[PDB]
């Protein structure tokens, strides 16, 4: 007879993981010894929040469950800040939580929490083993949910348990569904969206990430209506690549026309989007289409709700959407996205390839030239996220992105590589770091060193929390707590034993980012960034960058976009006279 | 400009609300103000419990929102067994739970409670209002949430912040999404389901709640491949009747040959089922189809997973079914169907019409019989579960049937049925209600005649925990606590100001319940029936009684069925020469 | 080897538990039989909700644990209410929630619900056990727990868990402490309290339920610094008896010179109270004396907080506060609170005696002089607790009352009463009921009658949410939802086989509860009294009767007062020359 925790490794080695994040010790000790004796690699991190951060990004990248590990009470605590964020993002992750002896539950003991209440809000399933037969039966229950969709599953094992009797497997002999089940609408909500093209004389759709198995049939429907496409980020990568109907972003970091198509077309489109900046959105005739229902109408009104996948629906409706032959709106709009994109690039970065420190959106243009048309990208939450948004580009859709879009912690991007980069070691992975988020987790370079893992952090290296200065900056308050003295990254990674540069000159920032892209190697290229670039039109608020101003708005940050203006401009060329 | 209660009150009439359970008090007064002031009805309770439980009962018939609301504190706390009840059960439930003034909380304050945290269990949407803005806003959420069938919602209110200004609309002008999308299953799922169907030489299906809508497909696919069909509980109302395949349920409260053709064929496939009772399921070879991924698997071994609809999922397979020829295994288990039915019949309801103190069965067989086509019946918990599932009948399924069948709590056979009873006085509703469910919300009685609601309350008094009589000679262990001194609830009604009726002679209680049932108004029906009439076969186990023996079993308690029997003999009489 | 079970009960037994509160099912079987061979009594109640509020209830009277019972997942949910009550209340309560099987929990079982989280706000204990060595620890932490002053203990038990072998006896074998320490103040906050004390020319005391072992030192305190003593609710049964200093009661249920004594005073010493409304108290120099530091200043700006036992503290600051000779302020206020209690009799309750449907004053004024001198009286939540606090009296501090004064729930008076009756069935014990309490929860009449307990259960019965009809006329709003249709409570009892009388005539009022309440035996009086006593200043406001308005306030609800204008009177008689 096999452990409770030989079973746990067994099954999941039998599902295919191939390696477990974690920090060995204590109530984890019978588990980590499983996983010796098998073929799963243990990946030991410094901070057990890098190991929740590492697996959901390599679930992201593979589509596949991954997994994370933490000892009792403080060990599992850890797992917290990268437990939101794989659940915000939907990846399909298992934490095994370990946990006090059994025999001192409730005895107030040392190292004692609760962990089966504690990550109620960050997960889809969280139980308690108390025996090993049932511990077989939870494991397979928190695998099936989170396979299914439903977000982070934590199993809490207290020590002890994990060296009884496995159970006799009945539940670790299943096999798991993970297959994508094809929603189609209710037609009488289909027949209803059908009307409401039909009646608009002009359409646009805006698409988030609910549109990633999508693409074909977006643009068919954009094609036969005649309509621009704009997206919120977490739709970016999929649609915005080769579009005929591009018309950019919305939000604060927004660009192009999209917030002016989204609020003067007769119809407006949600699919596959609950982007959140309510105030970007309008009200009198929006449809929203959602694999989730409990999702409608949460940002805006919604006068024509579907709950059904975008493709299903899409294939659904097309035979009853009337062809629009009127293209005036898409014309007028396509010509005024270009033309914003080209004023913004003329208002800020107008020889910005001489400014002095080096600006930040020189550094990103040059990255999304360099960079592998499949590297992933992985981007800390601050400024990197507006240089990400502008300036880094999807050609054919063959980079993948990880980033804490939606929990909104800092420091997630060193941590996403380290998972991005395990899944396949000869695949470029590039961090785009701040320094505030490399500093609050700085010993996952040990980490980075001690697997040799070859991805190129990038560190925006400005000395700012320089969205906070924005926020500030834009509220009127005096300026606080946010800049600080320099930090030589470059320095601190070499004497961590990592290949490392530090740019400071414009000039040289092409040969040695190019350089260091191409080391064999991990590598840390430290770039001295000029903390006042972030450029903000004195009419934005305090309340509109916490998101809390209702009123209309179509104001965006300052500062240019990137290579995205060469689709803009070749589907000028392109509209048909 | 309207306060916040007006406008949450405007928001439910636009979307159809008829009738609000409730109890007044404090923080719920501006509420019902604007209650009082616009269409729908006030319903008022003695216990707030019975205005959760009326609730779900209403929105189990209907199919539509239904609303409950409590005062703060102790009021909202006494809603929780009926949001549990109606969550478990998949009601679309919107619970109002009026909260202490906002500027008290944190003060231990009179009445304080914390609802948004009690109810997160018994809720799939469970938040607090802070402002009338995003008071309009969560109770959109909180419609939307239980409208696309995440179970019940609770919106927590401050009770000064009903009385604040409205918001301005943009959340409650939205239309909700009520449809039902059609959930065809992955490609590669269906095939490995068709694969596994075409190489098994028989096939038995076992049916739950999930084929509601699919009995068309069900039985073609049947037809096709010469299953034999068996039922959990919360099947039974949508599959036993007309059905040509039919061979009972499963559990302790089964029935017929289901368990037998369950665990012989060569491939069982669960649709649209749960069912808990693990030791009565097979593991050698098992499909199962589940709207509901994270629940595929739960009960048993399951080698073919596919997460789609039932029908949807049929009609997609079925021309890639081979037709079977062979319908030997199908007339063996439509055999064994008929000769088990008999032989409990023989064995247990001898000259039942005879027995005195009356048999309760006796009593359920003459319900059935006498009661409408079309009537609603409500199952209060414990051995009331048994009777209704031996015999009543859903012939041409137009009866509806309510009960606690996964919360399991006592009591709900009287509020299910007045919640029922509202949607329309002219439908008859039968409560089949136990003395001890009865005495548990016994102030109901006082709610049944304010609204002079015409349902008509069948108490099986037997003076007993009848259930808990069971489990304990089950376990061989000394009666003790379950047998009480009998009560009358045939004058305590009548002192309530109900007719009522009190049969205690086996040759007067065809006459006595039909006289009753046609009594156009509320009654109640106290039938003294014999405690002992329980007959529990002397190996099944506590263990296996509370549900934790794992051990392969087919044994089901003691005692007859009823006109379930017609249909098997028939379906003998019909078996192909 | 015992079972854990056995040992759970024979721990109770051992600290000398006579009873336990519950309804007997699944999961708690084993503890019933061990209960059944034990010394302890199993009092079966219809609704659990009963079982925790007469454990309460019982606790509060003797001063020792109470224990309350309930079954799996719904039987043990049915607790809360009273879990709450008493938790607020400061009961010694343990409740042994029983659980579904521990191999089901995680597994979406049959009615599963996660007790150990629900219970967390309504306990100061509650843990799960997950083994019978582990149970036999976390039952003794329970226990200290409650018995140390903690509240509410809750261990929540799997039922297969309680047929597991006993622990080895360590933790049973303890001694509980249950003793009370002495505990004096700082010496720095009381000579910062002696200073304030001193420089007063006037001084006001205002004692709650903390001056429960303290009379004599607050005696003693007022009488040397000629300081009027007030009182909260909490305080009342402790300190207004033959008190030369007596001012009366503050908040709106409030009466005599309290509020002003307590405004005009130079110095406020707030002793033992956490009364929460704080629009009637002062704020410019106050003291509080509390034994937890954590609610000093809870309610209004403290200057001087003293963390310390009553009696203790003003032992300790006794011989450094200079006697006051000045007796003009407590002159001043004996004559005020005289003259207002005069008023309000004068005012309300000219010829009571006469008035049609019955005063519910009247009732209150025969109920003190006719009940006996030790009798428990339990106080139902609504107008009954406007009529205890105005009308029954505690001469020689010989009576004990029970209401739920904190956490303000409806329908404790008879379930308090169960409990409080059943620790001397020699002691008289009336139950002020209100018809919206006493049909919240009905069926435990038929608790009454099966137990023989003979309480006195006096029935407001004015057809009648009375407070509520109050906060509504008090609002300004159409009565709406809180008067419904006569029912007849007399008969209803009589049917359920108690005694009882209906009251309706004034002139027999006397006669006829002089009978009832010598009864030997359990007894329902239902007085049908006037929906439309309640008089309210137009002055009141909604946000006054629900406790958010700020602004300082003296007003106190219309109505009379009775016998507690003796002691006011022969206190002014009494007055020095
Ligand atoms: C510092 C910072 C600033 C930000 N600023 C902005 C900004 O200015 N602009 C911006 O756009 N974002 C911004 N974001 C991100 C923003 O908060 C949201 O996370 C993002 O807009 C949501 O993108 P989304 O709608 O694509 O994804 P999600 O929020 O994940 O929504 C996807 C939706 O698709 C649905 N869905 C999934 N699959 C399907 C399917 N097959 N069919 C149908 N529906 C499906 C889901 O149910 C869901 O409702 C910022 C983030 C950061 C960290
Ligand atoms: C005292 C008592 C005794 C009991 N004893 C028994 C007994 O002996 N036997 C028994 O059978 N029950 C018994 N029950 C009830 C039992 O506990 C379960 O509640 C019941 O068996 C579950 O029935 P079900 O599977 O139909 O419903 P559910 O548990 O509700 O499961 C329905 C399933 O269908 C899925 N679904 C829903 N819609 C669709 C769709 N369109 N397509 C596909 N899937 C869908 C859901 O996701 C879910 O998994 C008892 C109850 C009580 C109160
Ligand atoms: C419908 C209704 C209306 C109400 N209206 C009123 C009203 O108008 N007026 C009113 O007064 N109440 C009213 N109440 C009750 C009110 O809400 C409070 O519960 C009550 O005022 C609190 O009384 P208390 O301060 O004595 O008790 P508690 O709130 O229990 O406070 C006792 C305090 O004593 C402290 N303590 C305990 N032992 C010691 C010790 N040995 N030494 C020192 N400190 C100690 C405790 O820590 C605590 O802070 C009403 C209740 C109901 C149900
Ligand atoms: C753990 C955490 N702390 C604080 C924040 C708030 N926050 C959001 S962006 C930001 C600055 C990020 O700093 P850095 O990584 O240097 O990037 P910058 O904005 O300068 O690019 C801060 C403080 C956060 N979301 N997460
Ligand atoms: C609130 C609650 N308390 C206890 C139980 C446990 N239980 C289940 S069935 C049963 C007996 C039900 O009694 P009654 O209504 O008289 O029906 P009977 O079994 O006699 O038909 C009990 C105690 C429950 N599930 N819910
Ligand atoms: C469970 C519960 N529901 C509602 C309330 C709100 N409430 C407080 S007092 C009151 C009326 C009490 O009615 P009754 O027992 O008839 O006494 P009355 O005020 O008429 O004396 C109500 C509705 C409460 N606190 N507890
Ligand atoms: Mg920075
Ligand atoms: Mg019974
Ligand atoms: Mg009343």
């Amino acid at each position: 007879a096999h452990s409770y925790a030989e079973q746990l490794i067994d099954t999941l080695e039998a599902q295919g993981v191939k390696r477990i994040y974690g920090l060995v010790g204590d109530s984890l000790n019978p588990i980590v010894d499983a996983v010796r004796q098998s073929d799963i690699e243990w990946v030991h991190v410094r901070n057990e929040e890098a190991a929740a951060f590492a697996a959901g990004a390599e679930s992201l990248i593979t589509g596949e469950l991954a997994v994370c590990a933490a000892s009792c009470g403080p060990g599992n605590t850890h797992l917290i800040q990268g437990l939101y964020d794989s659940h915000r993002n939907g990846a399909k992750v298992l934490a095994i939580a370990s946990h006090i002896p059994s025999a001192q539950i409730g005895s107030t003991f040392f190292q004692e929490t609760h962990p089966e209440i504690l990550f109620k809000e960050c997960s889809g399933y969280c139980e308690m083993v108390n025996g090993g037969e049932q511990g077989e039966r939870i494991l397979h229950h928190a695998i099936q949910s989170t396979m299914a969709g439903k977000g982070v599953s934590v199993v809490v094992i207290p020590g002890d348990i994990a060296k009884e009797d496995a159970g006799d497997g009945t539940y670790s002999n299943s096999t798991i569904s993970s297959g994508t089940p094809v929603v189609f609408p209710d037609p009488t909500e289909a027949a209803a969206l059908v009307e409401a093209i039909n009646n608009a004389k002009s359409v646009t759709l805006f698409c988030g990430a609910g549109v990633k198995n999508a693409r074909a049939q977006v643009l068919e429907l954009a094609e036969k209506i005649k309509s621009p496409i704009g997206h919120a980020l977490g739709g970016k990568q999929y649609i915005q690549h080769e579009n005929p109907f591009e018309v950019g972003m919305s939000g604060l970091l927004g660009y192009g026309a999209c917030v002016d198509a989204s609020n003067e077309a007769d119809l407006l489109i949600l699919l596959g989007t609950d982007f959140p900046y309510s105030d970007f959105l309008p009200k009198d005739n929006v449809a929203q289409v959602d694999i989730n229902g409990a999702h409608i109408g949460r940002r805006t009104t919604v006068k024509y709700p579907v709950t059904g996948d975008v493709a299903a629906t899409i294939e659904n409706i097309l035979p009853h959407v009337k062809e629009k032959t009127d293209r005036s709106f898409l014309d007028r709009m396509l010509k005024a996205h270009e033309r914003k994109l080209s004023s913004v690039v003329e208002t800020y970065t107008h020889n910005v390839e001489k400014h002095v420190p080096i600006h930040p959106e020189y550094v990103a243009s040059i990255l999304n030239e360099l960079a592998d048309k499949d590297a992933v990208f992985t981007v800390d939450t601050g400024m990197c996220n507006v240089w990400h948004a502008r300036y880094i580009e999807n050609p054919e859709g063959t980079r993948d992105f990880v980033g804490s879009f939606r929990h909104g912690t800092m420091a997630n991007a060193l941590p996403h590589a380290i998972g991005a980069q395990s899944v396949d070691r000869n695949r470029q992975v590039i961090a785009m770091c701040g320094d505030g988020g490399l500093g609050m987790l700085l010993g996952e370079l040990l980490t980075v060193k001690l697997h040799q893992l070859p991805l190129k952090a990038v560190v925006f290296n400005n000395s700012s929390l320089g969205m906070v200065k924005l926020e500030m900056l834009v509220e009127g308050q005096p300026e606080f707590g946010t800049d600080h003295e320099e930090v030589n990254f470059a320095e601190i990674a070499a004497a961590a034993g990592i290949k490392s540069v530090r740019i400071t000159d414009p000039k040289k920032v092409r040969e040695q980012l190019a350089e260091a892209l191409a080391y064999p190697g991990p590598v840390l290229i430290d770039i001295v960034t000029d903390p006042n670039a972030l450029s903000i039109p004195p009419t934005i608020t305090w309340e509109q960058v916490m998101g809390f101003s209702k009123a209309a708005t179509r104001t965006v940050f300052g500062g240019g976009v990137g290579a995205m203006i060469d689709l803009a401009r070749s589907n000028i060329r392109n509209i048909p006279t």
